[PDB]
């Protein structure tokens, strides 16, 4: 079983000892700090961890006891508050004394702004607040994952709409394909989660139980994939037999839409000789509810794709759309989902723009340059104290080393507010009290271990939107 | 509760319908495919078989909870429901797989087969790439367990260059990285697989991983010395960073203590504070207690250097026999700030450059040593290789015309010792001309059972140092 006691960096058994005596209130904040290409954040991914790690009745006797076990010999020392712990216990019935006010989730900020607040609200556990930091810090990933799935969505949008007049089906443009590419499965789960705030097409089946009990939908799911192939499946049937591997599966999925991976020997030549024209006939068919989809896998990710499209478009009939661009039969799409970021997802689309291609041609996948290929470094996500109440009075606290003013934090009470032209502020040394702006943006959504205000999975969806869906 | 019917990529859940027809064994391998990291350390598929692949795994909740989510995906009904019912029913929801590995903790150079995964029941051959998913992420304790390793391989030899010895280089690099991973899983992961080379770790979550699926021989694999964070001394305000430090040392007199300092001003801290106002507090310290002072910024080097010099200016400094400078035993640096691989070569060697040695310093790395990794480190790659269909068997592979680099092994394979005492992987059965020994992989995994464990204290010992292995 899970034991909040042992879910925190070593060092902040021993930060009881350290805090100024007659200390009654430690107040931290979490920011995606400023760097002095990502200028606004996805909040996700709190509510998940309020829920499964700190509601609740988190402290029992023998979870203290298991603590103090464990601690005595990673330390070979007794440093550990056992009378904290104990009081905890004693005083809430295990509830954790702590508030936390948050940012609704799916909100849109700009970097520099206060996300969430972290206080205790029993003057005996002033330790607690930054005892759990290391947990809360972990919504760095959902954050991060959402916020690049949101960016690279702002692309997609960008050269669908230009090429081919609107942004149909731009939610189905970015496969997540990252399950086996994460460091776990909570990961996995949580990863998925948040590129469903962005997209609907997943293959990582985990994300789809987390959304479920810890955020709900009014669909049965949030995410959606279709019958395809991997090499496996292919080149099970000897390396003789490709053709009769695609007639098969293509036969078998006659109905509904289907992908292929056609990269096992040769790309080009499956798509010229065996789509283009051996199994060319099982394709003209199918219905525009269910086209083939061919799958490169390999090879320079912008190179492949344009070639691939080249192949196809010498084979089949294309059309050329009211804005110039060509499109491929309805019965026949591309998805590639090999060595995409952002970085290279952005290369290609110009690139298939340059050669008067549309984006509605192609869907891609991405792995882990979706779900891992991600660190805390990326938006800068920061847990720092900055309010402190000693002796009765009350100061304001802060960083800010010598040879590096980005890792400034900030000073006092905090607040967000809505600035007069609709923009975001925050507030510091409590000048929030002086309604100068307008209310607080900042929700009490955790109080003395239960959970006070939740979202659905369809309102973080609501609220991420892009601004260019919200002008249609 | 976990689902492993719901562990799986989505696709994998349409793939038994796209099979040939009257295939009765699916056979398929994992390998780290093709700074260098010529050879890896495998690590983690023990966890991953007791965690999620032992014992009854199926049940008819299960399946029907997997029909239910599946429909709902597909907008239709793709699910084999016959195939896992096959399984509950005539195993009692025991996997018919059978799991070869290399022994946990093995030094493998990359291209080699590290374990192999089949069916043991041709009603299962689907089975066998269903489970690929849960297996690969094998690919993070991996590489996690390899460039811990690798830069454990760094920081030997400029300590063995700068001391004559590797007394401390176990706790050299801490692990800083709870906060900086992708969740609580994955921290216990990556800090285990960390835990493997050194003992320094403030990831408490791996602790309790190692002892539940690997045990050791200790009461804890890792350890921790008290220290403070930015808040414990920037709460005391701005103008008492000296009440802060000193309040610190002086509760863990007795015990080793490591103070942030870099809050405000690091070369003040440095110089004023320590150097001046607190010096008597520092010398009085046993070698056993010693104050370990932290730098948190700037150019992690740069900041390394200047930090050294300043307190060879304020503290008693040595010259050991090697001819590098020595802090007095009450005092060291730990340095973890902006540390991966990269970095720590660059601050070793500009360490040697300024005559200071290693025995001065331990550091600290968080995101570059548990998150800052991905499964195209290594290459880590799972392939079918082999396959019965007909009654007869086909030595199976992929081979992308643009890149070679992707080319899979063929045939069923085996792991053998060369002459000269190196690895090689046999493809297309070719083991069994027995022209070169015993094949190397054990069964560890057959029909919903653990068949062959190791110790955490076996794993660290097949992960060693070659230089360790000398004396
Ligand atoms: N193709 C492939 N691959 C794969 N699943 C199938 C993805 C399907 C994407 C099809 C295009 O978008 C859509 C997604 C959903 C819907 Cl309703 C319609 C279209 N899964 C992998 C691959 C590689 N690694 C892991 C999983
Ligand atoms: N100090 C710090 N950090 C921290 N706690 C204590 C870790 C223990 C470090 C022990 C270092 O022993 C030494 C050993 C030998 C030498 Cl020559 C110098 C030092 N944990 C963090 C920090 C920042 N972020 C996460 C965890």
């Amino acid at each position: 079983e899970f034991n909040i006691l042992l879910a925190t960096d070593s060092y902040k058994v021993t930060h009881y000892k350290q805090y100024p005596p007659n200390t009654s209130k430690v107040y931290s904040y979490f920011e995606c700090r400023e760097k002095k290409k990502y200028e606004e954040t996805v909040f996700y991914g709190l509510q998940y961890i309020l829920n499964k790690y700190l509601k609740g009745k988190v402290v029992t006797k023998e979870k203290i006891q298991e603590a103090k076990d464990v601690y005595k010999e990673h330390f070979q020392d007794d440093v550990f508050n056992e009378k904290g712990w104990n009081y905890i216990l004693e005083k809430y019935d295990g509830h954790l004394p702590i508030e936390i006010k948050a940012v609704p989730e799916g909100f849109v900020i700009p970097r520099g702004n206060v996300l969430f607040t972290v206080e205790n609200t029993d003057p005996e556990c002033y330790w607690l607040t930054n005892w759990i930091e290391t947990i809360l810090v972990q919504s760095w990933y959902p954050i991060t994952v959402a916020t690049n799935s949101r960016e690279q969505k702002k692309i997609l949008a960008k050269y669908l709409l230009e090429t081919s007049g609107n942004l149909d089906g731009l939610e189905y443009k970015l496969h997540d394909f990252g399950y086996r590419g994460v460091s776990s499965q909570e990961t996995a789960g949580i990863g998925a989660s948040a590129h469903l705030v962005n997209f609907k097409g997943t293959d990582t089946v985990a994300g789809l139980a987390l959304i479920k009990k810890y955020y709900g939908t009014k669909d049965p799911v949030p995410g959606y994939s279709v019958p395809a192939a991997e090499h496996s499946t292919i080149t099970a049937w000897g390396k003789d037999h490709e053709k009769d591997a695609f007639e098969h599966i293509v036969t078998q999925f006659s109905s509904v839409p289907v992908s292929v991976v056609s990269d096992s020997y040769d790309i080009y030549n499956a798509c010229e000789k065996i789509w283009g024209e051996d199994l060319r006939h099982l394709i003209v068919s199918r219905s525009t509810q269910a086209p083939l989809i061919i799958r490169p896998d390999s090879g320079n990710p912008l190179d492949t794709v344009l070639k691939v499209l080249e192949i196809l478009g010498k084979k089949f009939p294309v059309t050329e759309n009211s804005k110039g661009y060509k499109l491929l039969p309805p019965y026949l799409r591309v998805i590639q989902g090999d060595g995409v970021d952002i970085n290279t997802l952005q290369e290609i689309v110009e690139g298939m723009k340059q050669k008067m291609w549309s984006i509605e041609n192609i869907a891609f996948g991405s792995g882990g340059g979706l779900l891992q290929k991600l660190t805390r470094d990326l938006l800068n996500c920061s847990f720092k104290c900055s309010y402190v109440v000693t002796n009765g009075l009350g100061i304001n606290v802060f960083k800010d080393p010598v040879a590096d003013p980005n890792k400034r934090s900030k000073k006092g009470r905090l607040s967000l507010h809505r600035t007069p032209a609709g923009n975001f502020v925050t507030l510091e040394e409590g000048k929030g009290d002086l309604e100068e702006y307008g209310q607080d943006l900042l929700h009490t959504v955790f109080k003395n271990g239960k959970v006070t205000k939740s979202y659905s999975f369809d309102e973080i969806r609501k609220n991420a939107q892009l601004n260019i869906e919200l002008e249609a």
